[PDB]
């Protein structure tokens, strides 16, 4: 089954193609190659500084009619430095310019922490912490509302919430639009079952960012534990005739939620999508579930002093 139903009541393709990190002068043909095979989720963001590019590619295939624009989920995320309730319209306006779109099928708000707008995305006081803004989550979440009721976007959602993050949006006064998804870390080493338990019992869908453990993450250490050469991982690969990556992605797929595998070889690409013709067993969940380590990969020392920052929290 492709797609999930949102509580928007429209579907969202469980397979998206993740573009964090991914080169400018790739992520083009990286796209192209995605749609080509079967791809009709982008997973984006204005931080990701390669909307242009990404849209480049939408645009060319929506030219050519490889696909029909209904036919394409494209997500992208309202950067921190723009929670401001006079900038977010403009920060999505900018993201549906350099993506070649009308609108959005899904906006986050990217992080829970708002940041001192300017021309940095990380504005930094002398001693290196985070320059906060003292704009909410609710005040943030109601512009985000806006953003649907002006036709900019057909769903919003949240990433990066906790348990309390989440709870505090669903409990805000006068809520309109409940959040459709909230995407997270999630991963054999960080498997998330208390948060997914809560957003999935409140009809949120949850989306698998970093699925592989992003091995390309800046910060990655020599170090640091590695799905992709796990060799338990591969062992359940290797009875299933299908790679360690096909495994991590169909993964999330059977626990209901959406994935955004990154890559940018065309032969991984690929290789990526050909997960919807084999199951992992009760058994082969559990065992890739018993690998939980509490281990992220995507945390930041310099917001750890935000009042917001989600990861001070249990879940
Ligand atoms: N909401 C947020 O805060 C947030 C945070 C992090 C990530 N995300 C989203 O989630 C996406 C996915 O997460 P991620 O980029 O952190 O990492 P990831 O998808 O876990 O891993 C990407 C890495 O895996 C490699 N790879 C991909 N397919 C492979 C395969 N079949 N075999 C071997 N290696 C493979 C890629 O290499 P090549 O590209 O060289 O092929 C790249 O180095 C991001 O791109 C972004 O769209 C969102
Ligand atoms: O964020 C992504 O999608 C992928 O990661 C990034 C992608 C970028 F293009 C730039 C920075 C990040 C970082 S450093 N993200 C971590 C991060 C940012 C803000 C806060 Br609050 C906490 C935190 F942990
Ligand atoms: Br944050």
């Amino acid at each position: 089954a492709s797609r999930i139903l949102l509580n928007n009541g429209a579907k969202m393709p469980i397979l998206g193609l993740g573009t964090w990190k991914s080169p400018p002068g790739q992520v083009t043909e990286a796209v192209k190659v995605a749609i080509d095979v079967g791809y009709r989720h982008i997973d984006c963001a204005h931080v990701y500084q390669n909307e242009n590019e990404v849209g480049v590619a939408i645009q060319e295939k929506l030219r050519e009619q490889v696909v029909k624009r209904e036919e394409l989920f494209i997500v992208s995320k309202l950067w921190c430095t723009y929670h401001e309730k006079g900038l977010v319209k403009g920060a999505c306006q900018k993201t549906l310019s350099d993506l070649k779109l009308d609108y959005l099928d899904l906006y986050l708000i990217h992080w829970p922490c708002g940041f001192k707008p300017g021309k940095e995305f990380f504005p930094l006081d002398e001693s290196g912490n985070v320059v906060p803004s003292d704009t909410n989550i609710l005040d943030t979440w109601a512009a985000m509302e806006e953003l649907v009721d002006e036709g900019l976007v057909k769903a919003i959602g949240i990433s990066n919430f906790n348990h309390l993050q989440v709870e505090m949006i669903l409990n805000k006064p006068g809520l309109k639009y409940k959040p459709a998804v909230n995407q997270i870390e999630c991963h054999p080493y960080l498997t998330q079952e208390k948060l997914i338990q809560y957003c999935q019992s409140k009809g949120i869908v949850v989306t698998a960012y970093s699925p592989l453990g992003s091995p390309d993450r800046p910060w990655a250490k020599p170090e640091d534990p590695s799905l992709l050469e796990d060799p338990r991982i591969k062992a359940i690969a290797a009875k299933h005739n299908k790679t360690t990556a096909q495994v991590l992605i169909r993964f999330p797929m059977q626990r209901n939620l959406v994935v955004i595998p990154k890559s940018v070889t065309p032969e991984r690409i690929a290789e990526n999508f050909k997960v919807f013709d084999f199951e992992l067993s009760s058994q082969d969940m559990t065992t890739l579930l018993s690998y939980n380590r509490n281990w992220r990969v995507c945390a930041l020392l310099s917001c750890t002093s935000h009042k917001d920052y989600p990861f001070h929290e249990e879940f």
